[PDB]
């Protein structure tokens, strides 16, 4: 009935508790200690962190709670604007973009993006094939090159050519610096210059495409051709720009983290790596994988879900109460009160998953129906769930499948997991050696 709360520091309230490089990891320890719900205050502000499936299922009731723009999302809005990720649900442009873009992100739509995903995946595998004996792989670094380039190509048919560079394309450098700055705020001159570098490139590409009239298999074509069924209006060019920025911003780091954490768990669990590699070998019988083959990589799909269980790479989302309501028969909330869903803790709820929650066991997902509703939420909730979910999973399944077909892997440093936190999670300094199986690529 009365809510637990961690240590306060006078007027600073709980804020100093998050004065750390790893705040989600600190929050998980507070959840370990305090249980399924705790109050957390800062000077301007109050939230409640939820960790149990029992309470989070109620928080996922869209008649009662809607997505909140957290402080992080308000800072990111300085360059992401009213794109899908940083808009309120009742903003006109949220509904308009959601209606136009939804079918373009369906599983069916992945058939159209597949060729460009494969173009970048082959670049990754060729890079590793071309390493000499004395060399290792920087895993998150290379996964980030891959996901950035894939979203650039599928998003607006632009090649960042990350596998041709030590220093990223200047748009990437500006984007990464811009995110870092907004996360650090939780400079001003540089922030503005980086916003400008981002808008100018994206605005140019939109302008070039409208001029040529070329039709391609990318999201920019769908957005130029789209009309909202409700209002009948297309997106304007400004909003199209914010969406392109958002796909890069919302998508690249989470998908790179997922691939990195999956490879981490596979090298730490060689029996699981072997079962996954055996599937990859049986299924991916052609030098270039087909869309239908990726669909047949069931166990690789399970590996990815179990990596998302333990370390969901967008680990928290924020909600507000639409009206006064009582949570779990115990905790009265007022209209506008905010809740945070602490996804890594939810995914450790022993009442759902059994006592072995820290173990990496992809077989938990053998029968996707046996997972209770709202027990597994790495892509958020309801109409404000990740629009990129099918894209992320097709990309990750394709690339992991190819990695497992083409190489044997060695954890040559006996790497110790260190999770770096920004807007996303990543296994910092994770490195491996890959020995080629010398299979036609
Ligand atoms: C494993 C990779 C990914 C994870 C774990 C992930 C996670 C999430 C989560 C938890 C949300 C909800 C945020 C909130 O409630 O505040 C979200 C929203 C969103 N994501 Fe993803 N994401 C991933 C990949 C992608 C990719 C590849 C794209 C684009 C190509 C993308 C685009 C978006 C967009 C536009 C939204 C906002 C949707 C809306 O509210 O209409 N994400 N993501």
């Amino acid at each position: 009935k009365e809510m637990p709360q961690p240590k306060t520091f006078g007027e600073l309230k709980n804020l100093p508790l998050l004065n750390t490089d790893k705040p989600v990891q600190a929050l998980m320890k507070i959840a370990d200690e305090l249980g399924e719900i705790f109050k957390f205050e800062a000077p301007g502000r109050v939230t409640r962190y939820l960790s149990s499936q029992r309470l989070i299922k109620e928080a996922c009731d869209e008649s009662r709670f809607d997505k909140n723009l957290s402080q992080a999302l308000k800072f990111v809005r300085d360059f992401a604007g009213d794109g899908l990720f940083t808009s309120w649900t009742h903003e006109k442009n949220w509904k308009k973009a959601h209606n136009i873009l939804l079918p373009s992100f369906s599983q069916q739509a992945m058939k159209g993006y597949h060729a460009m995903m494969v173009d970048i995946a082959v670049q990754l595998v060729q890079k590793w094939e071309r390493l000499n004996a004395d060399e290792h792989i920087e895993v998150p670094e290379d996964m980030t090159r891959l996901t950035l380039d894939t979203i650039g190509l599928c998003g607006f048919n632009y090649r960042f050519n990350s596998f041709y560079r030590d220093q990223p394309h200047p748009f990437i450098t500006s984007m990464v610096r811009a995110l870092d700055e907004a996360m650090n705020k939780l400079n001003k001159r540089q922030f503005q210059e980086d916003i400008k570098v981002m808008n100018d490139l994206v605005d140019k590409i939109i302008a070039d495409r409208k001029a040529s009239g070329e039709q391609s298999d990318d999201l920019l074509t769908h957005m130029l051709n789209g009309k909202d069924p409700e209002t009948g209006e297309p997106l304007d060019d400004e909003n199209i720009r914010y969406q392109i920025i958002t796909f890069l911003i919302a998508g690249h780091e989470n998908t790179s983290g997922l691939l990195s954490f999956a490879l981490y768990f596979l090298v730490k669990n060689p029996h699981v790596l072997q079962k996954a590699a055996e599937e990859a070998a049986r299924v991916l019988v052609d030098p270039v994988p087909s869309y239908k083959q990726v669909k047949q990589l069931k166990y690789v799909g399970m590996v990815l879900n179990e990596a998302l269980r333990l370390w969901p790479t967008a680990p928290a989302f924020s909600l507000y109460a639409k009206e006064d309501t009582v949570l779990g028969g115990e905790y009265p909330l007022e209209k506008g009160d905010e809740l945070m869903v602490l996804i890594p803790q939810l995914h450790r709820d022993k009442t759902i998953w059994g006592d072995d929650v820290e173990e990496f066991r992809p077989e938990r997902f053998e029968n996707p129906s046996a997972i209770p509703q709202h027990a597994f939420k790495p892509f958020g909730n309801g109409q404000r769930a990740c629009i990129g979910q099918q894209f992320a999973l097709h990309e990750a399944t394709l690339v992991l499948g190819m990695m497992l077909k083409h190489f044997d892997f060695e954890d040559h440093t006996n790497y110790e997991l260190d999770i770096k936190e920004t807007l996303t999670l990543k296994p910092e300094g994770f490195v491996v050696k890959a020995k080629s199986k010398k299979i036609p690529l």
